[PDB]
């Protein structure tokens, strides 16, 4: 019943809803806790180093972090330890600080996603995916991805560069060659052939209207799943739908990496249905 | 019903009851709230400086701070605004911090020990008191006194510098010869004169048995205070009751400290009942 202190280091955080899933469950679990958005382009944080916010952490006795971009990677490096898989990866989204300032880095990124294929697409077949999108949160997608069963993913971003160095990662964590990056040009015919789809860009947000591929070349035995989570039924998600595709929405993932990190940051079993119910209400 | 984060910075802190006394009023008003030790001799804050330490609860998110030993003076000169009161004595306890981490002092040992006297003390004859120890509580102590009605303090410690020293601080704060510095050889001669004498002195408390005068010189018609809180009915204290003498004792300063510093914090009014049930408990 000792009082649990949290925060997220990122930019542009007012809309989070991180927040508030963490001060629910705390409060659930009958522990007063308080989860503090840390955001670099606001008006207490501006102008710090994340070293500076995360040693301010140490020092006034948080219990955790998240990190969020564009810090992910760049925090790495000053953090006591990092998980396996997050080290594999290079990134850390989830900090957790004991009781003397010393840290452990992990991704819940990764495992969030794992779980959101677990509990929405418990028959999905798995032999070929692809995913458009090797961003940040792409490359934890990715992972979850071939590291749940996915034999071959095809990785395919605008930006060249940013598909192979994900393939690179990728094929290094897991030890074998899972991941390859083709070309965004021509995408629909390479999805029409596999298995499922991955949207991870920003189409389908309402500052982005529209799909990242043609959806004409879905195909009802496809499934499809989307990183976007506002709106929840994205242009991608309704076509598949139309179709009678399993999807996978994005709430899933959001959802599950704060179940994962409270887990982390507190010892305690979150209940994912009331942080879920805490996610949609916002 | 936002979420309120507070701390103390200071040290050896483990046995603080104000963190319990906030924590618990925030709740009780439909807060959650977290108030953490940040102890410059603990695992997490030691060798920092108090501006590292201040910055810290700006940057991530604190809405107040309280301040003790030894930092009530070395913090002034690095807030944005501090209150008259507090500025006058050179001492502040109690951070207030907006929304961009701007900071305004105040001094809640001050009010709170005159708000003990009106609740405690509401009949007591005010023209001659005296006060024996002129550290840090009793600088505070001395300035409700002489603000609250008291005509002249006569101030003795052991260390002559002390009790000068607050005389002239005390006096220029109010305007007028107030305090008066006395020796504390012979001052049972004094205190048998006046109409009541407060304890600032440790002595009374388990590590510092006994009294810091000789308890013959009471009269059944003085008054008597004591800042010690524990134990609640000190040497001193027993022996003023023992003459019919009322008696203010000192959990009355420390619950109203806490009771002001929340009202500042946080813009609510405090219940005074539940706070001094919380400091009893524990
Ligand atoms: N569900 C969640 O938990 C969660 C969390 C954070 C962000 N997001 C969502 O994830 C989206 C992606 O986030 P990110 O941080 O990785 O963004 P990012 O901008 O770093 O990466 C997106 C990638 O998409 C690529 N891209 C854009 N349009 C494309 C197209 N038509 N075809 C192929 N590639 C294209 C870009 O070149 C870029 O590399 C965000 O826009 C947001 O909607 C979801
Ligand atoms: N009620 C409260 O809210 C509260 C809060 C903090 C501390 N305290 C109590 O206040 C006490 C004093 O605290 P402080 O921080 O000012 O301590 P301090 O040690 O800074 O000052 C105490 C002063 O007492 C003087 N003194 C000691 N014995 C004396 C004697 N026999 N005759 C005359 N002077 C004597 C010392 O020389 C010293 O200057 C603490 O020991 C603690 O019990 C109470």
């Amino acid at each position: 019943n000792d009082s649990i202190l949290l925060g997220l280091i990122g930019q542009g955080l007012d809309l989070s809803r991180t927040p508030a899933m963490h001060e629910a469950e705390g409060l659930a679990q009958g522990r007063a806790t308080v989860y503090r958005r840390i955001d670099t382009l606001g008006s207490r944080a501006s102008g710090q180093d994340l070293k500076t916010l995360l040693d301010a952490a140490l020092y006034l006795g948080f219990n955790g972090l998240n990190i969020t971009h564009p810090y992910k990677q760049a925090v790495l490096p000053l953090l006591d330890e990092v998980s396996e898989q997050a080290t594999q990866l290079g990134a850390v989204n989830t900090v957790v600080i004991d009781a003397t300032g010393h840290t452990t880095g992990h991704n819940t990124d990764v495992s969030g996603f794992g779980r959101g294929m677990e509990e929405g697409l418990p028959n999905a077949k798995l032999d070929s995916v692809v995913q458009v999108g090797a961003g940040g949160v792409g490359n934890a997608v990715a992972y979850a991805l071939v590291t749940h069963g996915v034999q071959k993913l095809q990785v395919a971003d605008l930006d060249t560069s940013r598909a192979q160095a994900l393939a690179d990662v990728i094929n290094n964590a897991v030890g074998r060659e899972a991941v390859v990056g083709v070309d965004a040009r021509g995408i629909e015919d390479v999805i029409a052939a596999a298995d499922g789809v991955v949207n991870a860009t920003p189409m389908g947000m309402p500052a982005h209207p529209g799909t990242a591929f043609d959806v004409s070349c879905l195909t009802k035995d496809h499934w499809v799943g989307d990183v976007v989570y506002m709106p929840i039924e994205t242009e991608l998600l309704k076509a598949a739908r139309a179709l009678g595709c399993e999807t996978l929405d994005g709430t899933r993932m959001a959802i599950h990496q704060a179940v994962d990190a409270f887990r982390l940051f507190t010892g305690l079993e979150p209940d994912v249905s009331r942080m879920r119910e805490t996610f949609l209400s916002l």
